[PDB]
């Protein structure tokens, strides 16, 4: 069960596809980016069309429905990487075996200018930055600490019933960290400069 | 899409499953253990039904039968774990980020044993405080696998020029296996609990 949005991929699992400027779909992403990074210039947006991401991160986000009882378990974040981790975050997605500070799982920041600093979007040879658009299943969140390796439980009377992800500040929060593959499903790939 | 077999769970996630002495269901995985650990004695065998696990494994299965095409990607292996895990695994199954270092390390990820002599080990299956032994019979997709390395934080590519295609597992030996290592989640479904004895 595919997105509408996606493009045909002539009976293959994986591309990416550019965005053409000024269509409803790239204005949308690169108004989410701009809201904090307008002095940037954006050399291009690409949508991630991998259908089994896609499919164990839709399972997950049904999973976490079932059991938070509603929907508002997923929200859009920003993770900056390196150009030589771009290739293996589009195949496999978010890897926390590969500063963390609120514990041992994926970062992913509210704003676009977090995720633009040149310690998280390394500049590449040519001064292009990478950062992803990503749907994350935030869901029940609590405030992290260092050394998790998973979230804590809601209640340690229940020691495996766990929060979904941790964060900075649970009143307003800056950042997200995940603990399990298939919490986050990289969208887009937005390809920019200083 | 829960298997038929299951007991009802009555919109309940999870149960564990008492087996009988003389169902075929229980007798096989008491001869696949006492293979190789007639010394121990069973307890009991418990059905793991967790449906959340299942779904997700599944999918993760049937993405590595077409990505492999014509394999049997999937073996049962054995898991030794301390009573303190139990209640993790079950719900919430193998987590790489809590897996100890092994005496013979292939990886940095869950290893899962051919034999169950060498997950009946007190360094894998710790005695609790009544003597009680705790080993998981598991579903694991292994795939397409190579003899692993100390440093793998995941399976090594299968061609260094296309680093992002992966071996599905790494192994001890290829041509005799005796272990396996898998370095993601939903890779392994824990499907029965030995509990044993000396
Ligand atoms: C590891 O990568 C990140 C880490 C991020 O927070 C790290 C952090 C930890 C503790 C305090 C503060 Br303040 C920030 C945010 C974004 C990314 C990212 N790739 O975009």
């Amino acid at each position: 069960n595919l997105p509408e949005h996606w493009t045909d991929m002539n009976h293959q699992l994986f591309c990416m596809v550019q965005l053409e400027p000024g269509q409803s779909e790239y204005n949308t992403i690169k108004d989410k980016f701009t809201r904090t990074c307008s002095s940037y210039a954006i050399e291009k947006i690409e949508r991630i069309q991998n259908a089994f991401l896609w499919q164990s991160y839709q399972v997950k986000k049904r999973q976490m429905d079932i059991k938070n009882d509603h929907k508002n378990n997923e929200r859009l974040l920003f993770h900056g990487t390196d150009a030589d981790s771009v290739p293996y975050v589009n195949q496999h997605g978010f890897n926390r075996s590969c500063a963390v500070s609120y514990g041992k799982g994926t970062y992913f920041a509210v704003d676009a200018s977090y995720s633009a600093k040149d310690t998280y979007s390394k500049p590449d040879s040519n001064g292009r930055k990478h950062m992803y658009v990503v749907r994350v299943l935030t869901g029940v969140f609590t405030k992290g600490r260092a050394g998790l390796v998973t979230p804590p439980p809601k209640n340690p009377h229940n020691p495996t019933d766990l929060f979904d992800s941790v964060t900075n500040n649970t009143r307003s929060p800056k950042l997200f960290v995940v603990f399990f593959d298939n919490q986050a499903y990289p969208e887009y790939l937005i390809t920019f400069t200083a």
